[PDB]
């Protein structure tokens, strides 16, 4: 398990320890087995400037929110197996270093407002629209499960809910992270990289991004 690229910052800002770092749970996809859940927290460990933030970053009705239904169905259960196999796998002092943070600990009223942006734009601008919507179709052409447009349409809505979080920095339980692992790029850390660069979609960069962009480290065996 190692750093293998790097988007926000330089190499030496990593081992100077300079950023906290959260670890982007993916939940239901194949790669995200307790062993590599645990390797990824193994690795922020040694690298962070002092807390590794554990999170559900996506998750390809109870809840208005999809981010928190499934973090009540399917998050919380996850949350209980990686807790029980940290404190069988670093002492007492590592696991301190730890925050578990659920959908309702990242999305405070601040993160919220980004969201319902994301929906007035997805709402009010077809391009935007399109481009979200066949961005969900590119993934599930690479299922063999068929999905109707309005299928299609809900699960654009859902990426948006998770969107802010890839972009900005935002706090978990009041601590910020500056950076997060995940073990791949993919069409959503490059669509990002474009919406921080006003590349993309500008009006968006102007409208809920800070200058302080999130840094992605791309960390696998």
């Amino acid at each position: 398990m190692e750093l293998h690229q790097i988007r926000g910052c330089h190499k030496n800002d990593i081992e100077l320890k300079k950023y906290n770092i959260g670890v982007a749970i993916s939940l239901g996809n194949k790669w995200f087995s307790i062993d590599n859940i645990e390797k990824l927290v193994k690795w922020s460990l040694l690298h962070t400037k002092e807390y590794v933030i554990i999170y559900i970053a996506d998750s390809i009705k109870l809840s208005d929110s999809h981010a928190e239904e499934v973090a009540i169905r399917y998050g919380r259960n996850l949350f209980i197996k990686i807790k029980e196999r940290v404190s069988l796998s670093f002492s007492q002092d590592e696991q301190a270093k730890i925050i578990y943070a659920t959908w309702s600990d990242i999305a405070d009223s601040k993160y919220k407002e980004k969201v319902k942006y994301l929906y007035n734009l997805y709402d009010k601008n077809i391009n935007f629209k399109n481009y979200i919507e066949n961005f969900v179709k590119e993934w599930v052409s690479k299922e063999k499960r068929t999905f109707n447009n309005n299928e299609i349409n809900k699960f654009g809505r859902y990426i948006l809910e998770e969107l802010p979080e890839l972009m900005v920095q935002v706090k978990a339980r009041g601590v910020l992270f500056e950076a997060y692992v995940y073990p791949y790029k993919t069409r959503i850390t490059e669509f990002v990289g474009l919406l921080q660069k006003g590349e993309i979609f500008p009006e968006i960069k102007t409208n809920i991004l800070d200058n302080h962009p999130k840094i992605f480290l791309e960390v696998r065996e």
